[PDB]
């Protein structure tokens, strides 16, 4: 399903090119401007473990989660990832650990060396 069709069909969006973060635009968004360092940033999501095994949602609180990109308030690969989303957009991410908790992990939610799947839609974004 959707973490497997990301392995298989997502662009590699890293610098580095080492396949830490892959992306699948699943709908399309609006406009020419994308985040950039430093804006707040407003999305829905859900993310789980690529394993499956837990399961988490904005919706779960009923409001949108709202962040300032690359102030490392969210991990690497979100950073990354939402900076090439253009508002509206829904896009599919995969992530290795080395873009998200590495080999410490983040019990007890997330344990070493987990790789993650997102559903993101990008809301809006605001420059600080
Ligand atoms: C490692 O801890 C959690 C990880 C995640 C969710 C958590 C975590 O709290 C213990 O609570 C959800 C409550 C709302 N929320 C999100 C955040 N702050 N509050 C940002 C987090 C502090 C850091 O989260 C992230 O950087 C990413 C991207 C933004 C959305 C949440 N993120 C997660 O890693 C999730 C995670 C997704 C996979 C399945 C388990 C939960």
């Amino acid at each position: 399903g959707a973490p497997a069709t990301v392995t298989e069909q997502g662009e590699d969006i890293t610098s580095k090119k080492d396949r830490g973060v892959l992306k699948i635009v699943k709908r399309v968004g609006n406009g020419e401007e994308t985040p950039m360092i430093g804006d707040k940033v407003y999305v829905h999501y859900k993310g789980k473990l690529s394993n499956g095994k837990k399961f988490d949602s904005s919706h779960d609180r009923n409001e949108p989660f709202v962040f300032s990109l690359g102030k490392g308030q969210v991990i690497k690969a979100w950073d990354i990832g939402v900076a090439t989303m253009k508002k509206g957009e829904i896009a599919h991410l995969l992530i290795k650990p080395e873009y998200a908790y590495g080999s410490a992990g983040s019990l007890p939610k997330i344990p070493s060396n987990a790789t993650l799947f997102f559903e993101i839609e990008l809301l809006d974004f605001k420059g600080e």
